[PDB]
């Protein structure tokens, strides 16, 4: 939503490690100092990996961001994203995240990246179906169903899971750069019919 009139940075944003984030971003002296919605406004970017952050309350006052560069946090809930409509590169990794429900109305959202979550279902992926990029590694995910339904994806990490089946990989004609290494994989059929592979990785498949 937004704010009707000025308010303290930490009423806004919990967190504090956040309303630090917040604080450095609007360039103010204290997250005791008062900020406006047009100020909040103002923000279209926030660089905070490794921050300490637990929770993003309070991001849902920042219609305008685009870019959000989370990785290395104590993230676990992310409702609070659900309504950055244009949200378009999305970095997650080394945090907690399992519940990607508040992603499916991300329909601008181009670039993914949730290495490092301890995820194992990704059938909320579904909803986004304009991904561009999708980094998916060092996780915990073995069905890859879903990924057939993502038809735009030019860059797919799924390095370091325990994929055996990549036949779902089979229809993605945009593939570019695809990372497999670490996992189960045996068959590789799927890949006859990709010509627009410039990286591909398969080394250390255990099976
Ligand atoms: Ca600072």
């Amino acid at each position: 939503e937004t704010i009707t009139v000025s308010t303290p940075i930490k009423q806004i944003f919990p967190d504090a490690a956040f309303a630090e984030t917040i604080k450095d971003n609007l360039k103010k002296k204290s997250v005791t100092d008062a900020v406006t919605q047009n100020e909040l406004n103002s923000i279209d970017q926030i660089i905070a990996n490794n921050s300490d952050i637990k929770s993003v309350q309070g991001i849902q006052y920042l219609p305008n961001v685009t870019k959000l560069f989370l990785n290395g946090n104590k993230l676990t809930d992310i409702k609070p994203l659900t309504n950055l409509k244009n949200l378009g590169w999305l970095f997650l990794d080394e945090n907690k995240i399992k519940d990607l429900s508040s992603l499916k109305d991300l329909k601008k959202l181009k670039s993914l990246s949730l290495e490092h979550n301890g995820i194992s279902d990704i059938n909320g992926l579904v909803h986004l179906p304009q991904l561009e990029s999708l980094y998916l590694g060092n996780n915990k995910i073995t069905d890859i169903t879903v990924l057939s339904r993502l038809t735009k994806l030019d860059t797919l990490s799924l390095e370091d899971n325990q994929i055996s089946d990549i036949v779902p990989l089979a229809g993605l004609t945009k593939l570019q750069n695809l990372y497999l290494s670490k996992n189960h994989i045996s068959d590789l059929r799927a890949l006859a019919g990709l010509k627009n592979l410039d990286v591909l990785e398969l080394f250390s498949q255990e099976c």
